[PDB]
């Protein structure tokens, strides 16, 4: 009975198999203390101030209640290389690759794990408090919303959790003796500490590996403190654990933003859109739209749980409570609404700091007053090495958008009309193009590559797959026999174009509101495409670009057979080696369509 350790809650407050799975892990990491989480604002601003008084995060004296916190560097980002997924058989995590080298997961066998759980978890909470955050994946209450519990001995992740899932007591009472993920964090520091602390920032990168067990319906993760890595909901649980919920109970969870954009006679539609990592979900979901008229609403920016309902409509939620944003390159001009967002009751990790106590980093076009002195993610005096860390992040929340879409929390989700495919592409690939059936679509999706390399990252899920991509491809094409599916329109957008001097052919940011535009027409029937031979583009004059000057639209939109001949080579190629038999049949299909429609041009 691990009763007599309990400084908040209680053991016999739990459903029964939630107290199984926090005393049998206390048993075997050996806590101090359990501490139960309740989700109330004062366990919040208590846990940041003590984590304030020992030196694990610092006060933004500027802002309402922002606080910073500067990682030891090993600690910096997610590792792939550590990320792993436990099945009986290999083959149901990854296609088995005829190269040997898979690009689409990696897999462990189940004895080879336990092998590195008991290397790692025995004792590793000596001397630290367990703290139990029960939380929500989706509105409390959503049919589409899933429940987790995760152990964890970082007050760090307790307060992010906070901020990016819905955590506390409301959760454990709404889950009853439902069924929940299991998540078990540690950074891996029992005490008394066997190596040096750096940065008082507890982390064991020789010993780092986070664990997906879908079949038990469980995420183990140790040695990493850093977002991905031990905010279990961001993506272990919202798109591995989830992606084989999803296949299993028949929905999709996607890297996808979800924004509700409104015409100007009221009419209201929802896109979710699926960009690889610094491709510009965010900026797009918090889009500052150029054009008169139009309204972009924020739903999420980074990952959709998606269900048809009765009547057929693609519902979408956001399963998030917050917003997990690269912080470099955020600005007043590229995302104001973001700056707005991030201003009060927001933690950033591994940025920069004014004198002022206000926050920097690259690409924040912000001048400071003369005399303001900036001090790096390092701790170092800085003079214009970058001061905030690439990866560096703010964790806000969702609410605080302004404007943050009114069903942004709706328990059915919003009615997702098109589905947004796209990257870094500097030459090729054209500003925008509409798919010619769902089939087409999964295939565009499936091909995405993105940018001093140019990589396949299907459906922006490259890193996220919780199970075979051939059969996640194979999950998406059933979407389309079922009666009553309303199938989204897919396009592919490409922001990134470049002309033969290295400069963007398409301003974007804002401007992107004219892509919008054109897609919510093509939605609505409107004949504003010309067919080509990887899909429909906007006819001459159909994008509205009054204002932008004169932009280059013959090379934005230059379709060049000998580009698309390699293009099509090189996805076919892709697809055999690494998704070899289990390609879809449809897939091979489009890929042969296509590459016959680049021959006759
Ligand atoms: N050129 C261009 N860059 C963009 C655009 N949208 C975003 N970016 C840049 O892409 C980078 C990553 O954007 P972010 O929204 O964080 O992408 P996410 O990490 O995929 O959500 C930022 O540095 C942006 O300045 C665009 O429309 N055009
Ligand atoms: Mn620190
Ligand atoms: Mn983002
Ligand atoms: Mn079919």
């Amino acid at each position: 009975d691990f009763s007599a350790k309990v400084i908040q809650g209680s053991l016999d407050s739990l459903p029964q198999e939630v107290r199984k799975f926090v005393e049998g892990n206390a048993q075997l990491c050996q806590p101090e203390y359990i501490h139960i989480c309740d989700g109330s604002e004062e366990e919040y601003g208590r846990l940041l101030a003590h984590m304030q008084e020992e030196g694990v995060i610092r006060k933004l004296k500027k802002y309402d209640n922002c606080w910073l916190a500067l990682t030891d560097p090993r600690d910096v980002a997610r590792i792939e290389s550590k990320t792993v997924i436990i099945t009986q058989e290999q083959r149901d995590t990854v296609p088995i690759p005829k190269s040997g080298q898979s690009q689409l997961g990696r897999w462990m066998s189940e004895e080879d794990f336990e092998k590195a759980f008991n290397a790692r978890f025995p004792g590793c909470m000596k001397g630290r408090t367990m703290y139990v955050i029960p939380f929500s994946m989706g509105p409390l209450g959503s049919p589409l919303a899933k429940i987790g519990i995760e152990l964890t001995d970082s007050p760090y992740v307790v307060a992010s959790m906070r901020i990016m899932t819905r955590m506390g007591t409301s959760v454990l009472e709404a889950l009853g003796d439902g069924e929940f993920i299991k998540c078990l964090h540690s950074v891996g520091c029992p005490l008394p500490l066997k190596k040096p602390l750096v940065n008082n920032w507890a982390c064991n990168p020789e010993l780092t590996l986070i664990a997906h067990l879908p079949d038990r319906r469980e995420i183990i993760s140790f040695g990493s403190g850093y977002g991905g890595n031990s905010l279990l909901g961001k993506k272990c649980f919202a798109l591995r654990i989830a992606s084989r919920l999803a296949k299993e109970e028949g929905w999709l969870a996607e890297h996808m933003l979800i924004l509700g954009i409104t015409n100007p006679e009221g009419k209201k539609k929802y896109l979710a859109a699926a960009f690889p990592s610094a491709c510009g979900k965010t900026n797009l979901a918090m889009m500052n739209p150029t054009l008169p008229g139009w309204k972009v609403e924020c739903v999420g920016d980074d990952i959709a749980w998606m269900k048809f309902d009765a009547q057929g409509n693609l519902r979408a939620i956001n399963p998030e409570n917050g917003f997990f944003g690269v912080a470099p390159g955020t600005s007043v001009k590229t995302n104001p609404n973001a700056i707005k967002t991030i201003q009060k009751n927001t933690i950033f990790t591994n940025v920069a700091e004014t004198s002022d106590g206000g926050v920097y980093w690259e690409g924040i076009d912000e001048p400071l007053a003369p005399g303001v002195t900036i001090t790096s993610w390092k701790n170092k005096e800085w003079r214009p090495e970058p001061c905030a860390h690439p990866n560096s992040r703010f964790c806000t929340p969702a609410s605080q958008c302004p404007i943050i879409d009114p069903a942004w929390e709706s328990p059915e989700g919003v009615p997702i009309e098109g589905i947004i495919f796209g990257g870094r592409r500097p030459a090729g690939v054209p500003l925008v193009y509409e798919a010619l059936s769902w089939q087409h679509g999964v295939f565009v999706g499936a091909a995405m590559r993105s940018e001093k390399v140019i990589m396949h990252d299907p459906f922006a899920m490259r890193p996220f797959f919780g199970y075979n991509f051939g059969k996640y491809l194979a999950h998406w094409l059933s979407m389309a026999h079922r009666p009553a599916a309303k199938l989204p329109k897919i396009f592919h957008v490409n922001w990134f174009r470049k002309d033969k001097n290295g400069k963007f052919l398409w301003p974007g940011f804002g401007e992107n509101s004219r892509v919008l535009e054109w897609m919510f027409g093509r939605i609505e029937g409107e004949d504003s495409a010309k067919l080509t031979p990887i899909g429909y583009v906007p006819k001459e004059d159909a994008l509205n670009l009054k204002g932008l000057g004169d932009v280059n639209v013959e090379e934005l939109f230059g379709i060049s057979k000998e580009f698309w001949e390699k293009e099509v080579e090189e996805i076919d190629k892709y697809l055999e080696d690494q998704v070899n038999a289990d390609l879809p049949y449809e897939i091979e299909r489009e890929l042969r369509a296509l590459k016959q429609r680049i021959s006759q041009m």
